[PDB]
């Protein structure tokens, strides 16, 4: 059960447990969105994959913080928007190597509170069965956050 | 855009990429498989969390093998079943430090090919309302892709 450190990182430590390599991560939120039938989409290059994969707002819970002030913070820093949240679901991302675990909410009745992230992060309006039908013909790639917002989407808001 | 290497591993590398931190990892595959309303669940002891999440079969895929390939490995490595298989879909785990790309199947026709991972793998045969329920109660962790087969099942499979 001890953990020996070989890096203590910004975002993450990497250590041995026995045989086992540890990747320990910041727990993460992310925030599903729906509008006039499209799901609120952004985009970010993603050094470690080398491309743009089609995500949710999502972010680190930082210091301070609980999973829902994370999740207001980064749909308003991602996107410029508020709304009322609601606590879907966790999940551990890759729990054989990672102790990541990401907190799912849904934001309804959303509101623009920051006109303007903008820079980094592209805004995605699009709806669900189109990012799905996309991603099937090779056109975009999924984030887990991604494909949990428009599975969701599909099983309980239509 | 180039890595510098901190760790070479078994199931990972740690590189930095500027100020980056990468974890390259392996490609994955999970199968969802449903039978008379249960899906196959599966759990084990995951050192990184420090608890057995709900999954679906899932596994690397190891030299040699494409996708279709590891997921009939390990729906009957784990579970003793082969089916027939179709791709769904696949996701980046967490793209902010992996490249983990998992690439999901549906398996149906389930045949039992060997009788009996048996000691490290619990076979769980739950219907998805009831993992998802549970996970609600705070009964059980989901880790990604046993969320994505319950999220899958909703969508499509009711
Ligand atoms: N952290 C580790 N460190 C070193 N070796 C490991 C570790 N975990 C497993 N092994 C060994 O490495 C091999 C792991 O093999 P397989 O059983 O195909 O996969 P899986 O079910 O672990 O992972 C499947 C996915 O499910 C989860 O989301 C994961 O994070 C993956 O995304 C075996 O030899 C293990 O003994
Ligand atoms: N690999 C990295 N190495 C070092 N710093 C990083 C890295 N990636 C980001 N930063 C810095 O670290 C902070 C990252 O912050 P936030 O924007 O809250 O999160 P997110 O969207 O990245 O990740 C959210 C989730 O989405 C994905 O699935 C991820 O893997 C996560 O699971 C910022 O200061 C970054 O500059």
């Amino acid at each position: 059960v001890e953990r020996t450190y070989l890096y203590r990182g910004r975002i993450l430590n990497l250590a041995l447990e026995g045989r086992y390599e540890i990747v320990e991560h910041k727990p993460a939120v992310a925030v599903i969105a729906l509008r006039e039938g499209r799901m609120l989409f952004v985009r970010q290059m993603r050094p470690a994959v080398g491309l743009a994969p089609l995500e949710i707002p999502a972010g680190l819970i930082e210091p301070g913080e609980d999973p829902l002030e994370a999740a207001r913070r980064e749909l308003a820093e991602e996107t410029g928007l508020s709304g009322d949240l609601t606590y879907l679901f966790s999940y551990f991302v890759s729990p054989g190597f990672t102790d990541e675990k990401t907190h799912v909410f849904l934001a309804e009745n959303l509101k623009e509170v920051e006109a303007h992230e903008d820079e980094a992060i592209e805004v995605v309006w699009m709806r669900p069965e189109e990012a799905l039908e996309r991603h099937q013909r090779g056109e975009v790639e999924f984030s887990a956050t991604g494909l949990v917002g428009v599975l969701y989407y599909h099983a309980f808001l239509r």
